[PDB]
């Protein structure tokens, strides 16, 4: 339960999707979401740009919704992933992701963060990669996608 089993070549990207809840010892949830934004295998972001949509998404967003622990690009560099302190809210995360690629499509200022200081590798970003991504999922249209899982 604190991850399903995705079947991932059934899924329809873009979209906002529970991957699995953890309850805590005192009875909280953390939610799981898969904020996709590439079909599975069809292609990935570049690690430029995922690295600035990561800097980019910390802060958006937290200006649209409350107990985000964080937002991680994925491994398989299609899309992010992000645990939320709260039950399950399919429908509410999918409308801050909106809001924060809203944001993110119109960021013309500097990339936050993005300094010797504050980052570990501040010369891997693309400010523009990044807008450009969330301009395509606003374009295609977001959806909860249901989670299929392998039959196994
Ligand atoms: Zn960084």
């Amino acid at each position: 339960v604190e991850s399903f089993d995705l079947d991932h070549t059934k899924v329809k990207a873009p979209y906002v999707r529970l991957a699995g809840v953890k309850t805590t010892p005192k009875g909280d949830q953390i939610s799981k979401y898969d904020l996709r934004f590439l079909q599975p295998n069809q292609g990935a972001i570049d690690p430029a740009a995922i690295h600035t949509l990561e800097h980019l998404l910390a802060g958006y967003m937290r200006d649209h919704l409350e107990g985000v622990v964080d937002v991680s690009p994925m491994g398989c560099r299609t899309g992010m992933y992000m645990a939320v302190i709260g039950e399950p809210d399919e429908q509410g995360v999918m409308k801050a992701f909106e809001a924060a690629l809203k944001d993110t499509a119109g960021h013309d200022q500097p990339i936050p963060g993005v300094s010797e200081l504050e980052c570990g590798n501040y010369r891997d970003h693309d400010l523009a990669a990044a807008r450009q991504h969330a301009r395509d999922v606003l374009d295609q249209g977001l959806k909860v996608q249901e989670t299929i899982l392998l039959e196994r």
